[PDB]
């Protein structure tokens, strides 16, 4: 399923607060808040289109974590796949 | 510095090599025995003209998959491996 990057303006933005948020109601961390995502972030589509996977570098709590989210293209659900950290600076 | 997706071809094989060879003189692992490269590999070019490279690998080694990243100074081509860390799932 084909990669590329995508720039970090407010629909990337927004992804990132979907996994603070996400990260935050499962507990496992402990209470985050979101501050930015920063670059760079990948986009894998997944063949029409079935759907997408986004790999985020989000601050979060004056820290750096990783996160994995999914997207369906019929349904347009999205789920955090993954959330790991601190990870270093990219 | 600006990042970038780069090809898979014989350049970034020899990452890969690189990485795999370097990690087995630490020999934390068991013995690894290089399989290939996978997509993506990212690459970000670092300014003071360039004055190197950063590369993030998926490196299939002994049937399992690595991540690792890696260094280059253009000038003296001092290539050095940053980390590598593993086993980890498909991308």
């Amino acid at each position: 399923g084909e990669w590329e990057i995508i720039d970090i303006g407010p629909f990337t933005q927004n992804l990132g607060k979907f996994a603070v948020d996400e990260e935050n109601k499962i507990g496992q961390y402990g209470r985050l808040t979101f501050n930015k995502v920063i670059r760079p972030c990948m986009k894998k589509t997944i063949y029409e289109i079935k759907g997408y996977e986004y790999q985020l570098y989000v601050r979060a709590s004056d820290k750096l974590f990783r996160a994995d989210i999914s997207e369906d293209y019929k349904t347009r659900g999205r789920k955090l796949l993954r959330f790991n950290g601190p990870v270093p600076p990219p």
